[PDB]
């Protein structure tokens, strides 16, 4: 029904069915936003609709690192532990290379590619401990293996999806990855989490090397905090190319070295968050963070809302349609558009079993 | 120039000690400092030494990740000095200073003042910073040391705007944000908000008798503190988080009980050690307190001397159209200062045991 597609792992589906059963029995009260979205339909009892409504509770723009209290006021810890494992992919038209600020370079002809919003580990909050913190932290220390398992759970669905898609397109997949969960979703671990994320990526690609034959190039760019390097994981080329260390490196929304549109599909991973739509900050009109810049530099808003925006080259952002912004004062963001048109974030949802992708448990 | 820089007395002690170690001793300058030095013809004057050290700052710097605290950029002494340098300017505030699309354009732009003060730097991609070495004792954040740091960095601007309100036969209304609290805190984001609140209250209660013409101070950390109102001597200290209390005036607007007729409006900006006033907006991004407050005012016009044009649909002070004409893509003021060779240099003053000038010792 929509243009995007949500994916989740198998342990995530186990948690989902456990939470649904505990809600059906009575020993679990939902969160405010989840119950809010529920109190708009007429059912309870179906699993994919439960998950779709839980995902619909997400708001267009949320500061996941300070604006959430992790209780009934917004989202419970079970709801958040589920939402943090939900990724969403979509076909996009990349208008520039994805550079931040004024560093973006407009593509002469816009590139056709794919985005995969994956929410990173949330290790910061203005209130109490988060679920991810309770998961990958052992007495303050950051557990490498637990973080690897978390990122595997959150990334393998999109990896296998784009593997199969590259197989269907008779091409290979070149995936550009940023410093996911490293900007400010790390809080007190910003100074140690980049090598942990690099090792998590390398471990995921080494553990499932034989299951991703059509993935060819992985272009990891944490801007800084890591040495530029090249590693050969089975048949794949994992390139750590920090843009602040290696000048002239290909942007996130551009084909890395050794890939081109004829022999490669261009897919880019986006640092998402637990409680926001794809684009987060740009839903408030700010072209910030990996999420916001990658959404503004593509037609993400057009794909989620269904509207037909127009890309502005002097500003490097996908602008809302002129029919909306016509008689408004000041700046009008896409959040105003979703509020005026009653647009909700809801789309098809799939899960990974012990092989392929489906939607039921068994 | 249009701006004016201020520093405390301990800052002048550190400056003269570093200068003496440079005149003849075991102390090498930094790359950017020596670079700015290697363009003039002097060596051994105090205000020019400090002016060139301040000129070492670049238009847009990520002070929280891009500095190694050594010879590659700035040494720790240079950083301990630069973090204590504030700069005040007369500005024309065009909107209320809201982030994103939440800004509301003033019908008539307000005439006011900005005071860029660098907050406590408690995060770096390399080793410990000077501020960290100053206000941290075995990981713990010392409240009194942070109070002393913010005193050194704020009291000069406080007395400056006190005297300015006295000269204009008005009073001073100071809007203060969550300085050094957003992400320049690293592992202290969850504890630094009440510490900054306590630092402000301690500074204003300790030196209340020295600031008779400042009346209303409107502190807004957006979120993370309860809304409150306190009467410190004759002053009104209002904690009004904009994310909890809807309808708040804002950082670039007169708080309740003040207007241009009876109050001068000055706003404090969370600056950094190594950047020009405006930092992120020098890269074309209207982000952070620094960048948003610079884009919503004529800060770039006052620092570069050029005559920009304010865009209402975007809430930003744009480079001149004659400049911005035949360009590809977006165009920041950093390109303007790079193409026109504009440098950040202005008058510098210090505080003795009373007022501010520069007789040193
Ligand atoms: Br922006």
């Amino acid at each position: 029904n929509a243009a995007y597609q949500l994916l989740l792992s198998k342990e995530t589906l186990n948690k989902i069915l456990q939470y649904k059963q505990n809600l059906e029995k009575g020993l679990a009260t939902p969160g405010k936003f989840f119950l809010e979205e529920l109190s708009k339909q007429e059912k309870s009892i179906d699993i994919t609709t439960f998950t779709q409504l839980l995902i619909q509770s997400k708001k267009p723009q949320v500061f996941a690192e300070s604006q959430v209290y992790h209780d009934g006021t917004d989202w419970t810890l079970e709801e958040e532990s589920i939402l943090g494992d939900v990724s969403v992919n979509m076909p996009v038209t990349m208008y520039n290379d994805g550079g931040h600020g004024s560093s973006f370079k407009n593509h002469p002809k816009p590139i056709s590619g794919y985005l995969a919003y994956v929410p990173g580990a949330l290790l910061a909050s203005g209130s109490g401990p988060t679920s991810d913190m309770k998961e990958v932290l052992d007495n303050g220390k950051l557990n490498q293996d637990k973080l690897n398992a978390l990122y595997e759970r959150r990334l393998l669905p999109q990896l296998i999806h784009f593997n199969e898609l590259a197989r269907q397109n008779e091409k290979q997949a070149a995936i550009t990855i940023p410093g996911i969960g490293t900007g400010c979703f790390s809080g007190a671990y910003y100074d140690v989490i980049k090598p942990y994320v690099r090792n998590a990526l390398i471990h995921i690609l080494e553990k499932h090397k034989d299951s991703l034959p059509y993935i060819d190039i992985i272009h990891y760019d944490p801007y800084m905090g890591d040495e530029p390097a090249e590693k050969k994981i089975g048949h794949m080329s994992f390139r750590v190319s920090p843009s602040g260390v290696v000048r002239g490196t290909t942007g996130q929304l551009d084909y890395p070295l050794g890939s081109n549109p004829d022999t490669h599909i261009l897919v880019s991973i986006v640092a998402w968050d637990h409680f926001s739509w794809p684009g987060n900050d740009y839903w408030g009109g700010a072209r910030q963070t990996d999420d916001g810049v990658k959404a503004a530099s593509t037609d993400t808003m057009g794909q989620v809302t269904g509207a037909t925006g127009v890309y502005d080259k002097k500003w490097g952002r996908y602008m809302p349609p002129e029919s909306f912004t016509k008689d408004r004062k000041g700046m009008s963001d896409w959040g105003d558009y979703v509020r005026e048109n009653g647009i909700v974030f809801n789309g098809p949802v799939l899960a990974l079993d012990k092989s392929g992708k489906l939607d039921t448990l068994e």
